[PDB]
């Protein structure tokens, strides 16, 4: 895994669609930013899109609210946005192996870039597991409170600037990965 | 209708002084800033070694060591000073386990631990009232929030895309909520989208 | 002359207890600060039962709130309490569309609502003043704008470049502004450059 | 053949300053941002070019042309000038409300190419102020923040609301700059509402 | 019999606002600062007297005088007004650099007084500009403040110098504005130094 | 003590002095200010001028200085401003009792508006032993560190913007007092 | 003199992966963000069960709780892990108590700690040294400060006037010896004026 | 052009290490952070016997010292050390008090001092382009200023009310500035208003 760890990324990725749309795929708000610029300057916008991870993700969501109001999920990963990574929760999933090809599908007709989106059934208590875990490793005392549909890590202690940077950046770290559908964290108030 | 006149007027004198069964005298101050210029007052004209100053959050500071010691069970909220000399303690109804003979040992332990006071009357209070109010009080302030029920007590999670001067109202919330009820039972978070 | 000589050097009373038509005590505090404070009185002694506290703010919050329902098409702008006993209600002449008859009928609902409320008066106010008081304290300030209208009313977007006391003396202005009129007519916005 | 151009576009291979020879025997180093500029101007000082060498930036070539329309030309509606290509900066004037013939836009043209030295040609292409409104209302949305938009005598407005996080209000400043960049400041306007 | 004197003006039971009649027949709410201000104008607007009643402030009416002399005697070199007492404002004149004549400056003072409608008078007195400078100076070394003096044509600059820690910076504005109150910033100024 | 403490202040207290000069005592930088202002308009500074407690130990500090550059004291105290009350370290006070009424009178003279100096030998021990008690008050965690002149008292543990607030109101508290000659405070970097 | 030239070099890769007597993976961060990082990656491609990211942080931290158990009372600086499969352990010299062959056990049981490490070298490092280049990076640093020396070790009160873009840079430096020597020997603190 | 074309496009080196006249190693960074994070590479590899980490701003300051003492009536701007092995002297022309033979004698005590230097290549600089550059970055960035002569050299009060990026840009430029020229004759300060 030396190879994918130290493995370079290209900055922007061009990806022509299964609509004839050329998807540029960016990192970051940043760089998505700056490349939406660029195809103003150069009147791509008829013919190009700039994306990334947390945008298609709030779309996805979006549909999902309607037509899959239901279902039990975390978040899509596109590291490799040819085949983005859809983590659904195991514990909670309710459908056939059918279905869920279903789900696929429809996921792909929203993703014209996508050649397939593949689905990953994940554990319930790895999720959970993983932010507890994270909270000793960035040392942050907390408390854990099971609710309805999650659980909550109300980080607790006293909280230098330092402490509530850390605390900060790791909650974001976990975001990306696990979204906060199943896991939200939060300071409690002394 | 009277009594809330008293209750809520700029009457009262700024310090007020006891005498102590210590044979100490107590000034009680009524915040912190109060508090740290009598402190100095004294160092100037040389009580420091006869007087001494004290307010709500450090008595009940105080008091909660020697419970955490004597009374390391003690389902409780705070400990009031409107009257200096006559402290009232709040403990849970539901969750109080003494009899009413066991209590007024404790109204007297405590009476002794404060050699300023008259007596320290003891008020059963209402959990729900309790996690009631903290409600009532986030939707007084149109903060939006979740409850979350656990063993200790309850954990209101403080929600929504925020603001900040939302912000600062919510924390000036949360202390008025403290200081009144204490932190013991009921907890306030602000969640990290 | 007189009349304001005295009306600017009153020592309005910090709070003012109220008995209501349901029975209830309402005090009437000046700013959030000392609501919070009573609000704490008030619990620590009992009356939470019986008395509330009141403000302009959460007042005018609380009314809006009703006449979202009862009276969705409604133009008006904000509800003053100087005397709480007889609070003012301004309402748009501009677009108004009721009989003297229809607003006394609302006045006597608003009066529901406000038990502390002997009685409600409406008074008619004018938007070409609204919008001109605006205007004119922009001015007083030295705060370059430009007037840009809607289907609501007007959206006074400040421009130029804005230093640190710049931004303030205008976010100050602004505040004045909205305590006086709300913000549902007369909006207002800090330009980007 | 475009994606082959997208993808040069979006390269990171191209030099980060680059100097451009002008008619009138000055050298125009064109930096690409404030800073690197600042750096630019600060090797020429040290190493005495100051006298035959200039550092220009799209910001500041922009106000430069701004001041010279302001003068000659001083009805014009337009938009900003990019420098994506030095050598042949392009110009934004709005079609609905262009005045000028054809020839008289080649007038443009050329006056514009002699007021930059260093440029081969000054390309100008006429834009609908349509998409202007709509690429502001666009990534008004991209970027999920609640607005009111405002027509008015020079434009649109857009009054940005909500009750807006701190995380929020850099989000939206971010945006605009980058609108900005694009699109300039003279048509669409940007407000925060006061709440 | 002055101590007395001192006493009175150092008096706090002197009333928040002041209510004057002018010729104009407009009332002059005289307020103290900036939020008196800005509550005046509150209570005035909510009942009704925005048409009658006007209220002034020292800032706001040595802006308003200002502009009025940049017309009418756009040479004056001058300081402030000074409204303690509204009805009598007083207006320091440099003596050093004033032109005028003893009947000119009782005319410059008559149309002060017409210009302001609620006053009974308009004092005129002249300053040493030597005093200007020296209490600019003095109040720097009570302030514990290190600088450099720098004199030019409209006056004299005070460079605030040293490493300046965030309390130290603090109170050198308050020790500004405190000065800035009195003599104005038309001769006298204060830069802080960038090291 | 009820009364000294529930005591009203006149915000300014002029005072004639030995020099023909009247003296405003103010309490606070602020309004030493505003007085400092009226004086200007009224053209009273050829005969007032404005005091405080922290100008007068200043300038009192820069003569001794000079003439007692050897002294162990504290600080001046101006409750009573015809009357100033100095502190002077007994255990390192090297006088008798006559050079002490020698320096009341050279004080003395530095100050029209004093009637007499007041000098008052305080204890190393309490001014130490008095830091310690309020840092405790105050809760906050520390560490002493004698030393050739006098005694450090580094506040160590996390600290947060509270605590950094409280620490600063009572070190500021102290020093009013005592002055940062004998003992003075730090905050341990982490 | 080239053997600088790589000390000091863009070369190393980001990422270190090494094989440990454990079965787990160990990839080094270099710091904290990187670390984040990794842990990120592992997480998306399920290898959080098989592989451990480390930092020398915290490292420090882990072999710190463990030798305050059983070694409680040594007096050490910081381990460094510029190669991560030689750690390089640094003891104070002049407070040394063991003998040189209790010393390679000690090697040994960090050895064990640190299922990755091929060795763990041991140098005595000295006390003088310690404190000497505190002082010369202050000097170097133009920040004044005053020594005290104590029980435990010895603090630098840096003192002076104290600008923000002084503060931050004495932040800076402060983190850089800790680094490298830790905070157990020396320690900075800011003096309050 | 092209002459220019790669100074601009130049891969300055990170490090650059230099054997001396003294025998020691000197390591050449860019700013305070790489010197800072090499001065740590130094320490735990035992060089620091042996090495030293130099900058342009450090040893501007160290050689300012230098000739406080022993020319403390010269009238310079400050060193450039683009290529350290050679380091520019910007001396002053209009307050030159020195021949042709003095020089070289100063460029020669400046040799010892820098045992990394080969020689020391002294210039003489016009104050007139010294102020005029002032004058001219001034307008680029667009900062109203006026100005303001003394004894040493040039004020450039910095005028006009100022946005939190108005004084930014500010601050940037005349770092830019003062990497340039130093900060012995043109002054920059911000005026208040």
């Amino acid at each position: 895994l030396d190879s994918l760890l130290g493995q370079e990324k290209e900055r922007f990725q061009v990806l022509p669609g299964r609509d004839k749309m050329l998807y540029v795929a960016a990192q970051n708000e940043r760089d998505t930013l700056w490349a939406r610029q660029v195809l103003a300057r150069g009147d791509y916008d008829k013919n190009a899109r700039v994306i990334n991870e947390n945008e298609e993700n709030k779309r996805i969501s979006i549909w999902l609210d309607t037509y899959y109001p239901q279902l039990a999920y975390y978040r899509i990963h596109f590291d490799e946005p040819r085949k983005p990574v859809f983590w659904l929760s195991r514990q909670r999933n309710t459908m056939s192996k059918k279905e869920l090809e279903v789900l696929s599908q429809k996921l792909r007709a929203l993703m014209p870039y996508a050649d397939s989106v593949n689905i990953t059934l994940m554990d319930d208590v790895t999720a959970a597991g993983q932010a507890e875990a994270g909270l000793k490793q960035q040392a942050l005392p907390y408390s854990r409170r099971n609710h309805k549909g999650g659980v909550t890590f109300v980080i607790q202690g006293a909280l230098d600037d330092v402490e509530i940077l850390r605390a900060r950046q790791f909650v974001d770290s976990y975001y990306r990965t696990w979204g906060g559908r199943y896991v939200q964290f939060a300071i409690e108030l002394k």
